[PDB]
């Protein structure tokens, strides 16, 4: 009959599980860099798939074909108890994540974690303990268990483990163990993503579109430059580069740096823009008459160019001092700033005409990782809130869930376990992890 169809497209599935999810743990065990303290909360969001692969998704695949249970009520009891403790112990780390990025992103330490490692495998027991009391006791408690003659008939008979649930367990579990972290996760990190966009300074512009090379190279005008655009010399002599180099560090380098005194340069480099933006008379005004965002769009043309150089756009700074955004706009178009530059030149222009940072969204790789952490949360929440949603209203409307309109939705939530390995193959240092493990 056409089950063998769904028998592949299923085990298909609890393949792209396990071995996605056993990639992604064996990546954080192995490789050093990517032992963080998000990565910890990973490895058990991994586990809590990983989990979900192994124990749950089987066992729901040949309660499916073989439209029966063939592993008993001990079995049934642990695959529901199983199954409800990896989805609980997958939204609160979800939830741990978001808060553990918030409190991140506060600090002066920022997009560093504040636990320890040791102290965050503290939370992670925690989390699958508390998980583990609201999924097992419940169900092994029989709580859960209603009182209509259906049920009944199904909770004495072994070879039937469909899940009914009394009203009280279907409000009180989704609530406690999905909605209270669900909401708490997508408001605390919408809170991330609003300071990550809010907390945009000149360094970080910078940091973006000028890059950092920690070797000497040639710019996009071919002079020798190193660090975060520092420019070395324009003489065509790569010892007057490498010369210029060690004298302005006072180490004997041979070209190479490291990235502490790379910020060093970075930040003598826009000490000495927004102090010739205030020495020269015609950029002075113009910076004085501008918001922080358009000051930094102002320090980063002057970073690029020089200070003579800026002041050449003599109907620009006169219109960005009129607070006319739109029309200085233009004319910062009409220059060979934005011929030889554009894509750099299209984010500082748009800067100075929006007034926000727009042009940046994403754009840092500390940005890009938190943008990855919110893809795993927005697609957990669009795989269970239709779950959990026809939930509610099923107890609220008082008619009895369709048992294929229920079972699934369920399996777009049993799906979500196979999609957080290909969101990590988003990230960068994580393909380059895969790709070590896979031997490619
Ligand atoms: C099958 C079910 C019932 C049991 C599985 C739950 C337990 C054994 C597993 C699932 C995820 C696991 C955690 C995943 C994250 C690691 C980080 C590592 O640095 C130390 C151990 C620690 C913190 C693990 C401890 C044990 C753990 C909590
Ligand atoms: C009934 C069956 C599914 C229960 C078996 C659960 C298995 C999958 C659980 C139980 C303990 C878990 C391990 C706990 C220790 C951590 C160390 C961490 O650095 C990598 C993951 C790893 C190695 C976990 C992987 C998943 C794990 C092995
Ligand atoms: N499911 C739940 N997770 C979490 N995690 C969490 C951890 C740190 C900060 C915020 C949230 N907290 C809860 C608090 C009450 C209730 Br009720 C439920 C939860
Ligand atoms: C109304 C309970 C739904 C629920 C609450 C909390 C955590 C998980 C929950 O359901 C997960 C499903 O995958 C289980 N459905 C059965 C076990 C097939």
């Amino acid at each position: 009959v056409w089950v063998v169809g769904m028998g592949i497209v299923m085990s298909l599935i609890v393949l792209a599980i396990v071995f996605g999810n056993v990639l992604v743990i064996t990546a954080i065990a192995k490789f050093e860099r990517l032992q963080t303290v998000t990565n910890y909360f990973i490895t058990s969001l991994a586990c809590a798939d990983l989990v979900m692969g192994l124990a749950v998704v089987p066992f729901g695949a040949a309660h499916i074909l073989m439209k029966m249970w063939t592993f008993g009520n001990f079995w049934c009891e642990f695959w529901t108890s199983i199954d409800v403790l990896c989805v609980t112990a997958s939204i609160e780390t979800l939830c741990v994540i978001a808060v553990d990025r918030y409190f991140a992103i506060t600090s002066p330490f920022k997009y560093q974690s504040l636990l320890t490692k040791n102290k965050a495998r503290v939370i992670i027991l925690m989390v699958w303990i508390v998980s583990g009391l609201t999924s097992f006791l419940p169900i092994q408690m029989h709580w859960y268990r209603a009182t209509h003659q259906e049920a009944i008939n199904c909770y004495a008979e072994e070879t039937c483990c469909d899940f009914f649930t009394n009203q009280a367990y279907a409000i009180a579990s989704s609530i406690v163990s999905f909605y209270v972290p669900l909401v708490i996760m997508v408001f605390v990190y919408s809170r991330v993503f609003q300071e990550a966009k809010r907390q945009l300074n000149i360094f970080e512009m910078l940091r973006i579109d000028e890059g950092l090379r920690l070797k000497i190279y040639k710019d996009t005008e071919g002079y020798y430059t190193i660090g975060i655009g520092h420019l070395l010399t324009k003489s065509p002599s790569l010892n007057a580069a490498k010369s210029e180099l060690d004298k302005a560090i006072g180490r004997n380098t041979n070209g190479v740096i490291t990235k502490d005194e790379a910020e060093k340069l970075f930040n003598q480099d826009v000490d000495a823009a927004v102090r010739g933006i205030l020495r020269n008379a015609k950029l002075k005004p113009v910076y004085d008459s501008l918001d922080a965002v358009r000051r930094a769009a102002l320090i980063n043309m002057v970073f690029q160019m020089g200070e003579t150089g800026v002041a050449g756009f003599t109907n620009s700074l006169r219109m960005l001092q009129q607070k006319r955004w739109d029309e200085a706009a233009v004319n910062l178009a009409k220059s060979r700033w934005y011929n030889q530059t554009p894509n750099r030149a299209k984010r500082v222009i748009t800067t100075f005409r929006t007034g926000t940072w727009d042009a940046y969204k994403f754009c840092l790789k500390e940005h890009k990782a938190l943008k990855t952490l919110g893809i795993i949360m927005g697609t957990f929440t669009l795989c269970w809130l239709p779950f959990f949603i026809v939930n509610i209203v099923h107890v609220i409307q008082d008619n009895l869930i369709r048992k294929e309109v229920y079972i699934l939705l369920n399996w777009i939530g049993y799906v979500n376990s196979g999609f957080n390995p290909l969101i990590y193959c988003r990230s960068p240092d994580f393909r380059i992890a895969f790709q070590e493990l896979l031997c490619l």
